[PDB]
């Protein structure tokens, strides 16, 4: 589906993703609004016969599985279906597993040329919490 922003903003708070190493829950939202404008199906398929999952857009040539990726590290122990699925847990789970590699948020390519360096916390505003 498509979450509104508090939707989302909530939906990652109680999954406990608000400060999460050093990420304020606003970068959540933010890198969830331009990675895929919120929609959990959201896919995007690159040259190498690879796809980007979900709301978070995360490849299975690295985290998932799909069958047939490269290398497929599949570095998240997960099915790429878990990440197109409505209930956002294995996209959560394994976003917390990614940021906790040297990379921090800078995984994730649009909230580095986007998220990064603005007002983050905006995107949790106005929103009954």
């Amino acid at each position: 589906k498509v979450f509104g922003r508090c939707e989302l903003a909530a939906a990652m708070k109680r999954h406990g993703l608000d400060n999460y190493r050093g990420y304020s829950l606003g970068n959540w939202v933010c890198a969830a609004k331009f990675e895929s404008n919120f929609n959990t199906q959201a896919t995007n398929r690159n040259t190498d016969g690879s796809t980007d999952y979900g709301i978070l857009q995360i490849n299975s040539r690295w985290w998932c599985n799909d069958g047939r990726t490269p290398g497929s590290r599949n570095l998240c122990n997960i099915p790429c279906s878990a990440l197109l699925s409505s209930d956002i847990t294995a996209s959560v789970n394994c976003a917390k597993k990614i940021v906790s590699d040297g990379n921090g948020m800078n995984a994730w390519v649009a909230w580095r040329n986007r998220c990064k360096g603005t007002d983050v916390q905006a995107w949790i505003r106005g929103c009954r919490l």
